[PDB]
Parts: C-alpha cells; structure tokens; sequence
C-alpha cells in the first residue's frame, strides 16, 4: 500500500499509479514572479454559512473532516471556476518540523502545513464521477505558519485524541469551516491533480496567498496522530506531504496584482 515512508512514499507511487509522471500533477512550486495577473479572474465566492459537518476520520494518510454534500449547503464558485462546487471534506498535510509540511511551495518556501478544502463540480452528480473529469474538483489550498493560535482550529485539534489511529472516526457536527480562512481571498490558480493516489488529473487548484497562523501547540497535536491502526507498531503521522512536481506546460495565474 502507498504511503509516505522510505519504501512506499512519493518516489514509489508511479509504479502503481503511472499518472504520477503525468502532464498536470500537483503540488507545484508557485514562482510568484512568473505567475501572471489575470484581470479576467473573478473574486472567489465562498459560501459556507449553511455548511453541515458530520464526522472526522483518520484514514491512515491524514484526517478528514467530512460534510453533508447531499445539498447545496457549502459551495465554492467564481474565481476561475465555471459553475458550482460542493464542499465534501477538508484535511491537512503537515511536517515533522515547522520548516516543512506544505505541498505547494511559494518561491520554494515550505510552510508548516497546508489545508485542503475539497469541492466537487455539481454538474457531475457526485464525487466519484467528478474525479473522472478534468474539471471535476476544486481544491482550496491554505498555507499554515506557526505563530499565534487559530481559534477556529481548536475544536479540530481537541478531537484528534479520539481518532489517533487509522480507521477511527468520531462524530464532528456543527463545525464552521469559515473559522479556518485568512482575511484575504487573493489566490493563485492552475490546473492540477489529487496529491495522493490515485493522483487523478481532475483538480482546479486555488491556493490562497495569505497563510493562516496556528500555534506550535496546535501543530504539535497534529503530530501525535498515527499512520498505523490500533494494535500496530506506532508510526507518527508526520510528513504526509507530496513534494513539488514539474510544472510542465502550465501557467499559474494570480487574482491580484
Ligand atoms: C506492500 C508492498 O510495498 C509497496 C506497495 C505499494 C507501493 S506504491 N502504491 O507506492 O507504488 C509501494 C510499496
Ligand atoms: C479519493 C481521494 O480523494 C482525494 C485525494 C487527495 C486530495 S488533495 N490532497 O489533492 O486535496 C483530495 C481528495
Ligand atoms: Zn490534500
């Protein structure tokens, strides 16, 4: 099974998922000087007021906070997107050290972690069908740096004790993801992929320029999670990030001058 260890990590994935060496893989380094301002890009529309969280799950690669996506309750639209994308889950990638952890980089800078809010295009009916389409998903990526605490993150941090190991889930209702957003919605955007297997090339990436701050204590609690299942040898869930992939024939666009 794929993972993030020495023997099953990102350099191994291509053997079972040949699209790993494809033409629009993610993440990438965002070269801020080469990204071009696109005045035709619209403001992002993030409508999370009726979001319904249900559950939080340790899936052995990260933890997902899952949402009820059976109605238009929490949607992303505008920006580079045509149509409406429904929030299905968010998760993070993070490091063993504050100096690494993000998947995207900015002028080669690595952040301590990266939040992915995952949305699927409602014109494809559900997530499973959407990932088979080039415009199936929109993932909103938000960088985390270590400094002041993020109050809106704390309810997530405090439930992690109950989902320490792979396969554990817990009820997680009434969580408001608006508490995880930075002030500015300025963004970079490019066509890419899932950053884990199956690495499908189905994502419009929207990466916010402004990081959020989280406390050292908050990210420390991320690092207490386990990749393993209960009763298996303990392997800390850290460094669950894929490194930057070749940009190839793509242009990253900026929403801002
Ligand atoms: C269990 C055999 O070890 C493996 C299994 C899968 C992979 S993958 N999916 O990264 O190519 C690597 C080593
Ligand atoms: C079935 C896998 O679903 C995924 C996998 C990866 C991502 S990410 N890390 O690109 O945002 C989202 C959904
Ligand atoms: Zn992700």
């Amino acid at each position: 099974h794929w993972g993030y260890g020495k023997h099953n990590g990102p350099e191994h994935w291509h053997k079972d998922f040949p699209i790993a060496k494809g033409e629009r893989q993610s993440p990438v380094d965002i070269d801020t000087h080469t990204a071009k301002y696109d005045p035709s890009l619209k403001p992002l529309s993030v409508s999370y007021d009726q979001a319904t969280s249900l559950r939080i799950l340790n899936n052995g690669h990260a933890f997902n906070v899952e949402f009820d996506d059976s109605q238009d309750k929490a949607v992303l639209k505008g920006g580079p997107l045509d149509g409406t994308y429904r929030l299905i889950q968010f998760h993070f990638h993070w490091g063993s050290l504050d100096g690494q952890g993000s998947e995207h980089t900015v002028d080669k800078k690595k952040y301590a972690a990266e939040l992915h809010l995952v949305h699927w295009n409602t014109k494809y009916g559900d997530f499973g069908k959407a990932v088979q389409q080039p415009d199936g998903l929109a993932v909103l990526g938000i960088f985390l740096k270590v400094g002041s605490a993020k109050p809106g993150l704390q309810k997530v941090v405090d439930v992690l004790d109950s989902i320490k190991t792979k396969g554990k889930s817990a009820d997680f209702t009434n969580f408001d993801p608006r508490g995880l957003l930075p002030e500015s919605l300025d963004y970079w955007t490019y066509p890419g992929s899932l950053t884990t297997p199956p690495l499908l090339e189905c994502v419009t990436w929207i990466v916010l320029k402004e990081p959020i701050s989280v406390s050292s204590e908050q990210v420390l609690k991320f690092r207490k999670l386990n990749f393993n299942g209960e009763g298996e040898p303990e392997e800390l869930m850290v460094d669950n990030w894929r490194p930057a992939q070749p940009l190839k024939n793509r242009q990253i666009k900026a929403s801002f001058k």
